[PDB]
């Protein structure tokens, strides 16, 4: 069922690495800073039942079911494994408010939240924008519950991630796209299969020559990821081609050599999606005596999804993204 409504959620941009908006859970609503993540399908927030020996829970907003009159008990255990860490807790149901839309949703109340990486998180939880196929415990994703209401103009949602400034951090539009944040026309790539926001990639070039993904590869379009990521192997080759040094969790260049780095192009569908060094280098200075982090890192995503590349905030900043559930495709347009 299609309606005549679009809703939008204003996002906060924290240092070009984290983008999140707010949702309200319960009656009266308890507000949470959440990441709208196309790379996951579950809704979760920290729980009041999280042991205060997990320091992450002392530093985040906790959902208290005892303060919500609309809460429905469930209790089923839930473990969510990310390539960055793990969270576990139990399932609960309540009313969730997302940019005007009110929806009865099943979500995870996280009771185990490791300091790495959640003490570094500015957000409290996640709103999974993925498909039911990848939903842990086969829980209906929030977008599927919003479609069911038959209120949205289109069975799509789109992302705008701005470059850091005190301006608009970003924007998610549910039910459409916002022409104020893109120019030109959308170029669509069909999903390899329904169930994952993953498209075929046919080459990654450093400069003029296609040095990587020559015989094709996968590209997960991940709104919950900060960077463009590849497998340890691909990133090693890419970084050698750029002249970057490996550290513990990132790659660096001498700050003075950042602007001189070659363009990186991603071959997706029809078009070549080019990022210049200004789009992937955290150019904090131009000093020959300082190191500058790159917005590309290695991430070994496990099968069946991985091995795959992931196009995170680094990519979405340059390219406004529309996620089309009706046609199982992803559209890209140059962001304004
Ligand atoms: C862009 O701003 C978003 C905020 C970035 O900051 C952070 C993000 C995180 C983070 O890793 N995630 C989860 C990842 C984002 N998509 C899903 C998952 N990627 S994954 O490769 O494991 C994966 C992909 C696909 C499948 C099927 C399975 C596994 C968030 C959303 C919990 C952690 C700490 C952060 O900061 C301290
Ligand atoms: C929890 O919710 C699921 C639906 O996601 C349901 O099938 C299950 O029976 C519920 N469990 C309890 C104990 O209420």
């Amino acid at each position: 069922t299609l309606g005549n409504t679009t809703s939008s959620v204003i996002l906060t941009n924290y240092m070009d690495t984290q983008y999140y908006g707010e949702i309200g859970i319960g009656t009266p609503p308890q507000t949470f800073k959440v990441v709208f993540d196309t790379g996951s399908s579950n809704v979760w927030v920290p729980s009041s039942k999280c042991s205060r020996l997990y320091t992450a829970c002392v530093y985040h907003k906790l959902f208290d079911a005892s303060d919500s009159s609309s809460y429905k008990h469930n209790g089923t255990e839930l473990t969510l494994r990310y390539s960055t860490g793990t969270v576990s807790g139990f399932l609960s149901q309540d009313i969730i408010t997302v940019g005007g839309i009110t929806v009865t949703q099943m979500f995870g109340e996280v009771t185990e939240m490791p300091a790495l990486p959640f003490m570094l998180a500015e957000f409290d939880g996640v709103v999974g924008m993925g498909f039911i196929e990848q939903a842990i415990g086969r829980v209906t994703p929030i977008f599927d519950n919003i479609i069911s209401q038959g209120v949205l103009k289109e069975d799509v949602f789109s992302f705008y991630y701005n470059r850091d400034s005190q301006s608009l951090g970003g924007q998610i539009v549910l039910g459409g796209s916002d022409p104020q944040h893109y120019e030109g026309n959308f170029h669509y790539i069909n999903l390899i299969k329904t169930g994952v926001w993953q498209i075929q990639m046919k080459g990654v070039s450093v400069g003029s020559s296609t040095l990587l993904c020559e015989d094709g590869c996968l590209a997960l379009v991940d709104t919950g990821a900060s960077y463009i990521s590849g497998s340890t192997s691909s990133i090693e080759k890419l970084m050698e081609a750029l002249g970057a040094k490996k550290r513990l969790f990132d790659y660096v260049v001498k700050c003075n050599e950042g602007p001189t780095l070659p363009d990186i192009s991603f071959h997706l569908g029809g078009k070549e999606y080019t990022l210049t060094s200004a789009d992937y280098v955290f150019q904090e200075s131009y000093s020959s005596k300082k190191l500058c982090t790159l917005a590309i890192h290695a991430m070994d995503i496990p099968p069946p999804t991985g091995p795959t590349w992931a196009l995170g905030a680094t990519f979405i900043r340059k390219f406004y993204t529309e996620f089309d559930r009706r046609n199982n495709r992803i559209g890209f347009a140059l962001a304004r």
